[PDB]
C-alpha cells in the first residue's frame, strides 16, 4: 500500500488542543438574530451556498450573508467551528454571527464585509510590488490557520477578497477547510482544478497543510507570468498533465515512487515524457516586469511535486523575494 505522510510542521498541535477545539460534530451553534440583517442584493450562488450583501441594521454597516444550501450537519459544523477557531487571526474573514434563514430553512453565516474588486480586474492591474505585498499577507493567513491545525484546501484567487483602496486582505471561503490530524487520509475532491495539488491528481489521501502551499504557487505563477489560470486542464487528468509538462515526468515518477503510488492507468495513453523546464521559459516583453530572480526561486520551492519538499507558509515569509516589501 502507500507510504505514510506527516506535514513537517504543526504536526501535533490539534493533538495537545482541547478535544472540543477539532470536535466540530459536538460543537453548538450559538444563534444570533435573524431580523437584525436585511438582505440587499445577491452576489453569487453556488452548489453549497447562495452571498448576498446585507446591512446589519444594529449598527447600520454592510455585511456579507451566506445562505447555505442544504448539506450534512457536520460539514456545516466542520466550517462554522474553524470560522470561530480563527475568528480574529491574521487577514481571516471575521464571522459575525450566525442565523438561521426561515426560508431556506438553513443556517446563514454573517461575516464582515470587504469592499472588494475582481480579480479578473484586479491582476490586470497589480504591480511588481503589489503582489509581493498581498503574497505576504496571503501568507500571514495561511501560516496562522496552519499554526491553528487548520488546512483550507480551496486557495485560489476567487477566496482572496482584496480591498486594494486600503491594501486590505481577507481569505475567505472556508467551507472545504479541514482540521488536520497526523495519520488521517482525507477527501482528494476538494480545490479549483487549476490549483489542485498533484498529491489530490494521483489520489493520495495523507496530505497536509502543505496542499495549500501549492495552491499558493498556482496563483504566483498566473500573476507573475500573467497566465490565469496557469496550469489550464480541461479536466483532473489533463491538469496532472499540464504539470508534467513544466515539472516533468521523471520527477512525477520520483514522487509516486517514494509514496509507493500507482497513476491511474489512464494517464499510460496521455503522459507522455517531458523534461523539467527552466522557469525562464514563461517570461516575455509583457510580464517581466512582475519576475526577478527571487520571484523564480520562491515559485520554484512552492511547486514540487512532493507535498514534504515544498516551503512552508512561514519559511516562505523568510524568502528573500519578500525583503522589498516593507514591514509594518
Ligand atoms: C464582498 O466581500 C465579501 C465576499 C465574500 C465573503 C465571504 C464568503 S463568500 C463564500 N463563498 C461563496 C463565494 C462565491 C459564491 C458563493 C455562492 C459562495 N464563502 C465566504 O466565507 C466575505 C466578504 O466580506
Amino acid at each position: 500500500g502507500p507510504v505514510p505522510s506527516r506535514a513537517r510542521v504543526y504536526t501535533d498541535v490539534n493533538t495537545h488542543r482541547p478535544r472540543e477545539y477539532w470536535d466540530y460534530e459536538s460543537h453548538v451553534v450559538e444563534w444570533g438574530n435573524q431580523d437584525d440583517y436585511q438582505l440587499v442584493r445577491k452576489l453569487g450562488r453556488g452548489k453549497y451556498s447562495e452571498v448576498f450583501e446585507a446591512i446589519n441594521i444594529t449598527n447600520n454597516e454592510k455585511v456579507v450573508v451566506k445562505i447555505l444550501k442544504p448539506v450534512k450537519k457536520k460539514k456545516i459544523k466542520r466550517e462554522i467551528k474553524i470560522l470561530e477557531n480563527l475568528r480574529g487571526g491574521p487577514n481571516i474573514i471575521t464571522l459575525a454571527d450566525i442565523v438561521k434563514d426561515p426560508v431556506s430553512r438553513t443556517p446563514a453565516l454573517v461575516f464582515e464585509h470587504v469592499n472588494n474588486t475582481d480579480f479578473k480586474q484586479l491582476y490586470q492591474t497589480l504591480t511588481d510590488y503589489d503582489i509581493r505585498f498581498y503574497m505576504y499577507e496571503i501568507l500571514k493567513a495561511l501560516d496562522y490557520c496552519h499554526s491553528m491545525g487548520i488546512m483550507h484546501r480551496d486557495v485560489k484567487p476567487h477566496n482572496v477578497m482584496i480591498d486594494h483602496e486600503h491594501r486590505k486582505l481577507r481569505l475567505i471561503d472556508w467551507g472545504l477547510a479541514e482540521f488536520y490530524h497526523p495519520g488521517q487520509e482525507y477527501n482528494v475532491r476538494v480545490a479549483s482544478r487549476y490549483f489542485k495539488g498533484p498529491e489530490l491528481l494521483v489520489d493520495y489521501q495523507m496530505y497536509d497543510y502543505s496542499l495549500d502551499m501549492w495552491s499558493l504557487g498556482c496563483m504566483l505563477a498566473s500573476m507573475i507570468f500573467r497566465k490565469e489560470p496557469f496550469f489550464h486542464g480541461h479536466d483532473n487528468y489533463d491538469q496532472l498533465v499540464r504539470i508534467a509538462k513544466v515539472l516533468g515526468t521523471e520527477d512525477l515518477y520520483d514522487y509516486i515512487d517514494k509514496y509507493n503510488i500507482e497513476l491511474d492507468p489512464r494517464f499510460n495513453d496521455i503522459l507522455g515524457r517531458h523534461s523539467r523546464k527552466r522557469w525562464e521559459r514563461f517570461v516575455h516583453s509583457e510580464n517581466q516586469h512582475l519576475v526577478s530572480p527571487e520571484a523564480l526561486d520562491f515559485l520554484d520551492k512552492l511547486l514540487r511535486y512532493d507535498h514534504q519538499s515544498r516551503l512552508t507558509a512561514r519559511e516562505a515569509m523568510e524568502h528573500p523575494y519578500f525583503y522589498t516589501v516593507v514591514k509594518d
